[PDB]
């Protein structure tokens, strides 16, 4: 199988990345460092996970040694919720391509279809705990967004938790000028996103699947949750195949024809997530795992499910 994937806007874009959300600051750049030396050429960042700082240092090191040329690497970010306002989303990008030491970002996302009111803090709540929503809709940030790739900020654009309707409404924006490229969504045995991702195929959108480990290291992680790592089922599967469960976790989407973001700052984790092209699961393999569905999420906010623009109301 083929290590990058062809794009709506004509540029190939590696189906296996490194996710940093959750990535200590002192602990991402040599993460970034280890991946690039090992083969990662794709990173996935954000500005609301606060490390595209030492994120960035990583990348321009990498750049200085001429271990890679800037060319070979598929950068992404996402444009934070409290940013959704016309007047904000330039900004927002420069911010994020300062931090990130970069002069354009490969591919820029809308983080989550809702915007909330601007300022200094990422949720901004009232005194009941709801977040404070922007009257932006999500058709207008489209348009800030299309801006971007005029202005040479931006190669390609992108979603991110968008549900089929709000895909379907942005596809269907009046004066639509640039497609999504991308919709990133959360997606793994226990979310296989069926339903979704078939949409999103069918309209020449890639599906990017974040979360793929289940992220065990998400900070709202209760004891009783369920455990793809330590799913016996799974286990046996990279057993038969003579690899870790991680592995068979990060095989999984990419048959599918996704592109997946596992996130470690392990050295020896960021290394074996990416000894993934050279197995593969059988059909029935896939089938099976499939059938693990159980629509059980590792995102979701209860603070944030009354916005309007929320979008895991809908069944898809
Ligand atoms: N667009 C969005 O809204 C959104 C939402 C969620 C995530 N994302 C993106 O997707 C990325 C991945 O998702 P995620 O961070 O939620 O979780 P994940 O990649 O599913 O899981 C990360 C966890 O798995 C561990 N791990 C990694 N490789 C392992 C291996 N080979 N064996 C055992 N454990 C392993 C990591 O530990 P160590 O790091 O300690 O090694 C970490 O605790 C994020 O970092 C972010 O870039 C985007
Ligand atoms: O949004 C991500 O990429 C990962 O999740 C986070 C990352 C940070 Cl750095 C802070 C908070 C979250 C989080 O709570 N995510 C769940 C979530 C769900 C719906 C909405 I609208 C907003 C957030």
């Amino acid at each position: 199988m083929a290590s990058r994937i062809l794009l709506n806007n004509g540029a190939k874009m590696p189906i296996l990345g490194l996710g940093t959300w959750k990535s200590p600051p002192g602990q991402v750049t040599e993460a970034v460092k280890v991946a690039i030396d090992v083969g990662y050429r794709h990173i996935d960042c954000a500005h609301v996970y606060q490390n595209e700082n030492e994120v960035g240092v990583a990348i321009q090191e990498k750049l200085r040694e001429q271990v890679v040329k800037r060319e070979e690497l598929f950068i992404v970010s996402k444009l934070w919720c409290t940013y959704h306002e016309k007047g904000l989303v330039k900004g927002a990008c420069q911010k994020t391509l300062s931090d990130l030491k970069l002069d354009y970002l490969d591919l820029y996302l809308i983080h989550w279809p809702t915007g909330f009111k601007p300022g200094k803090e990422f949720f901004p709540l009232d005194e009941s705990g709801n977040v404070v929503p922007s009257d932006t809709n999500i058709l207008d940030t489209w348009a800030a967004m299309e801006e971007l790739v005029d202005e040479g900020l931006v190669k390609a654009i992108g979603i991110s938790n968008f549900n089929h309707l709000q895909v379907e409404m942005i596809l269907n924006k009046p004066g639509l000028k640039y497609k999504p490229a991308v919709n990133q969504i959360e997606c793994h045995p226990y979310l296989t996103q069926e339903k979704l991702i078939q949409y999103c195929q069918s309209k020449g959108i890639v599906v990017t699947a974040y979360s793929p480990l289940g992220s065990p290291d998400r900070p709202w992680a209760k004891p009783e949750d369920p455990s793809l790592l330590e799913d016996p089922r799974i286990k046996a599967i990279a057993a038969k195949h003579n690899k870790t469960t991680a592995q068979v976790l990060i095989r999984f989407p990419m048959q599918r024809n996704l592109v997946v973001i596992p996130k470690s700052v392990t050295p020896e984790r960021i290394a074996e997530n990416f000894k993934v092209f050279d197995f593969e699961l059988s059909s029935q393999d896939m089938t099976t795992l499939l059938s693990y569905n159980r629509n059980w999420r590792v995102c979701a906010l209860l603070s944030c499910t009354s916005h309007k623009d929320y979008p895991f109301h809908e069944e898809f």
